[PDB]
C-alpha cells in the first residue's frame, strides 16, 4: 500500500494482522508453548532517487504481541549506487542470514537457528552492509556482500556482542540458489564470565542450496558455531552459550495453483563441548503443515511440529508436541 | 481515511489524539484519579474479497499512553461466508461485552464493569468467534454470535482465564435493541489459590436494552457475575475474584442538531459473599456530562462523575468525585 | 504524505529511519556514550475546517528505539480561530522551548537543557497552552503564549511536577528573531524530599536570538533555572535537582547549496549551590559537524563533541569525546 508517489520518493505502509494458537499437552515441556501468540506488524519502505545513479531508502518494521515480545524488527536507512552497490546501517539482518533464510519458509515455525542479537545468523541491531548484486553488473547470478558488527555491550550476555565481520557469497541460476557465508567477532567481557561457552572470539558460517521454480520450493542449510548459539541449562538455571554447534535444516513445500501449500521440514541442532554436559540436542524435530493462500492478502496455516527431542535431554530441553493454528490478514 | 482500493481489497488507517485531564480532590482516594490522562490511538482494518460469497479481513488497534498503559486493543483476523456468518480468532471482545456494550456510550468513564482480560466481559486475548446476523438471511434483525475462550495462564490471577464457552442473542427492531448474552469457563489454578473469590467455574451474563434513534441514545444493562469480577481489598493488600456479583448501568443521552450531546447515567456493582467482607459495592455513582461535537473529527467534553461510594467503603473503594475534560481529534 | 483530503480535513502521516552509531574511547565516561543508537519515528498530524473562522487539529509522534527509550514526544489537540489565536491540550512543548529550541539545530546532540519531563524547557506531559500570531492580526511578527502546567505526580522526583504558569513573547523581523520565556511552577513534596535542591517552587526562563536566511543559520540562547535542572551526583549515586543553573548556547550554521551543512556549536550549563559540591559544571563542549542534505528525504552527518567537562569533575559527569555518525531516511 503506497502513501506517496511525488518527486521520485515512493513511501510503502504494509502491515498483517496474525491470530494465532499454540496446542500442547497441557506446555512448559513443550517444543512450542501453549496458548494464544496473536500479533500484528507495522512497518514502511521507503526509496528516494537522489539522481540518475543515486538511490537513498529506509524501512522499518515493528511487532506489536496482542497476548513482552513488542520488538522493533528492521530500523536502518542506505544508498545504493547504480553497479558499485548498496551501503546501509542500522537493526538488520545478520550476513549469516543471506543462508539461513533459506530453510526459513515454514507457517510459523522453523529457523531456530537464526536467534535474534545472536551476532550474524539473524535479527541483529548496529550493522553496516556493503552488498553488491551481479558482481558490478558483468556477472548476472553472483552476488556478495561484507557486513561490520558494532560492539554492543548490554545488561545481559545473551544480548550483546564486541566488534566483528562477517561476508556472503551467492550464485543463483536456471531456479537453483547456492549460497556461502561467515562471520567473526570478538566475546564481550560478561559473556566471557558465563559458565557456559569459553573463548576470545565467536564465530558463525552456513552454506545452503534452494530450488525456487515451478511451484517447488526445497532447501537445505548446514552451519556450524562456535562460541555463539545460546544456550541454557533449564535443571541448574545456568546460561551461556554453546562452544560449538552443527545444525542441518531440510524444507520442501509444493504450491498447488488452487492456494494450498503443504510443507515438511526437518530441523537438527547439536551443540557439542557444553560445559558439564559435553554432547546434547538443542534442536530435534519434523514438521508437517500447510497454508490455505486466498489470495495475495488472506491465508490460514496449520504447522505441526513432532518433536524428536527426548524427554531425558540434559539440558531441559522440551520434548513435546507443537501444532500451531493461525489465521492471516496481510496488505 | 482508505490507504488502498484494488482488486477488491480496501484497507483504512485510523487514530486519535485526545488530550485530557482528570480533576479530583488533592486524588488516591477518587473515582477516576487526579492528573493528566492523554493518549493516542493507531489502527487498521482491512477487507479483502475472495470471492463472490467469501470475503476476508483484519483488524488492529493499539493504545499510546502520552502521560504503563501502551496495549494492544484488538488484533484479530477472519472470514465471513454469505448467509453462513463470519469466524474470526484473536485478541477481541468477549461475547458478553454484546450485551455490556449497549451502556457504554458515556464521554471518559462508564463501562465499568466491563473488565479488560476478564473472560468474557471486555477486551480479552485469544478468542474464536463465530457471528451470524440476520439469522441466515432469513430473519432480519435477530443476529447470535457463539465463542470459546482459549486458556491463557499468565503470571498473575487478575489476567489469566482456562477453557470457556460463551454465546449471545441479539434483535432488533424499529430502532430498538434487546440483547442477551451468557458465558462460562473454568478457573485457572492460579486463580483458585487466591484469597478472595473460590470455585472451579467462572460464569458472566447479562441482558440489555436500547433505543438508538430519533438523536435518542437510552440503554439499560443488567449483569450477574460468578467468581469472575476481579477486586482487590486495598485495606490489607489482598487480591483475587468476587465469588458473586449483580450490576446495573442505565444511561440516556440526546443529540442537539448543533452538535452538544448531554449524558447522563448510573452505575452500581454490588459484590456479594466476598472472602472477610461480605456484601460491598465495587462501583456506585451518577454521571453528568456534555460532548461537544464540532463535527466527524472534532470535539470536546466534560464528564463529572458524582460518586456514591461512601468514605467507609470496606475494600477501600474510592469514595470522591472526577471530573474529565478532554478535546479529541480522530481520523 | 498525505493520507486524506476531503470535507476540509487533512491527515499527513509522517516517519523516519535513523541508522545512528556513537564512537568514544572504550564508553561510560563519554558526553554521549558508545554503540547503536539506531531509531524510528512515527506520528499523524490532522486538521480540520469546522467553520470560516475555526481550524480543529490534533498531532501524535511516537519514538520507537531499534537499540527502553520508547517514548511518545507529541500527543495533543486544539482548536484554532481566526485572529484570536489558538489552544491546545496534551503531551506538547513547554512554553520555555520557545527560546531554547533556537540552539536546537545540530545533526545530533545539542539542546542539553531543554530535559523531558522537566517543567517548561521541553518534551512535558499534561500542558494547556494559548497562542497567538502577529497579536490578534494587528502587529505582524509579534507573537506570545502563555500556558498552564497540571501537576505530575509520579514515581520519581526526575519526571514529576506541581502545578505552574508560563509564558513567552517573541518578535521576528528581516530574518531576525528574539524570544523570552518564563515559567514557574510548585514543586511536589516527593522532590522536596529529595538530597539535592532545596525551594518550594522551581523556575526556568530563558532568551535568545536567531538569524535565518541567506542559507545561514545562528543562535544564542542564555537561560537560568532555579530548582529545576536534575542531576545526578555519579559519585554517590544521589539524585535531584540544582538550586541555580546558567546556561549558555551558541549555533552558528551554513548550508552550501549542493547539500553539505557544516556546523559549529557551544553548550556551557553550570550549577551552582549544589548541596556537598557547590559550583560544577553539567554541559561544557564544543561541536563541530556536519549533515550532507542529498534531497528533501536523505541526508547522512556527523557530529562531533569536543568535551571541555574536566575529568576531575565533580559530579561524575563524563569528560570524553563522541563523535556521531548518522544516515536518515524521512518522509
Ligand atoms: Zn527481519
Ligand atoms: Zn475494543
Ligand atoms: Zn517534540
Amino acid at each position: 500500500a503506497e502513501i506517496y508517489n511525488k518527486d521520485g520518493n515512493k513511501v510503502d505502509l504494509y502491515g498483517k494482522a496474525v491470530g494465532l494458537h499454540y496446542f500442547s499437552k497441557g506446555g512448559e515441556n513443550s517444543y512450542g508453548g501453549n496458548g494464544d501468540m496473536t500479533y500484528a506488524r507495522l512497518g514502511f519502505k521507503g526509496e528516494t532517487q537522489i539522481n540518475s545513479d543515486l538511490t537513498g531508502y529506509g524501512q522499518w518494521e515493528y511487532n506489536f504481541q496482542g497476548n513482552t515480545g513488542n520488538k522493533t524488527r528492521h530500523a536502518f536507512a542506505g544508498l545504493k549506487y547504480a553497479d558499485v552497490g548498496s551501503f546501509d546501517y542500522g537493526r538488520n539482518h545478520g550476513v549469516v542470514y543471506d543462508a539461513l533464510g533459506y530453510t526459513d519458509m515454514l507457517p510459523e515455525f522453523g529457523g531456530d537457528t537464526a536467534y535474534s542479537d545472536d551476532f550474524f545468523v539473524g535479527d541483529v541491531g548496529g550493522v553496516a552492509t556493503y552488498r553488491n548484486s551481479n558482481f558490478f553488473g558483468l556477472v548476472d547470478g553472483l552476488n556478495f556482500a561484507v557486513q561490520y558488527l558494532g560492539k554492543n555491550e548490554r545488561d545481559t550476555a545473551r544480548r550483546s556482542n564486541g566488534d566483528g565481520v562477517g561476508g556472503s557469497i551467492s550464485y543463483e541460476y536456471e531456479g537453483f540458489g547456492i549460497v556461502g557465508a561467515y562471520g567473526a567477532a570478538d566475546r564481550t567481557n560478561l559473556q566471557e564470565a558465563q559458565p557456559l561457552g569459553n573463548g576470545k572470539k565467536a564465530e558463525q558460517w552456513a552454506t545452503g542450496l534452494k530450488y525456487d521454480a515451478n511451484n517447488i520450493y526445497l532447501a537445505a542449510n548446514y552451519g556450524e558455531t562456535r562460541n555463539a548459539t545460546p544456550i541454557t541449562n533449564k535443571f541448574t538455571n545456568t546460561s551461556g552459550f554453546a562452544n560449538k554447534t552443527q545444525d542441518v535444516l531440510l524444507v520442501a513445500q509444493y504450491q498447488f495453483d488452487f492456494g494450498l501449500r503443504p510443507s515438511i521440514a526437518y530441523t537438527k541442532s547439536k551443540a557439542k563441548d557444553v560445559e558439564g554436559i559435553g554432547d546434547v540436542d538443542l534442536v530435534n524435530y519434523f514438521e508437517v503443515g500447510a497454508t490455505y493462500y486466498f489470495n495475495k492478502n488472506m491465508s490460514t496455516y496449520v504447522d505441526y511440529i513432532i518433536n524428536q527431542i527426548d524427554s531425558d535431554n540434559k539440558l531441559g530441553v522440551g520434548s513435546d508436541d507443537t501444532v500451531a493454528v493461525g489465521i492471516v490478514y496481510q496488505f
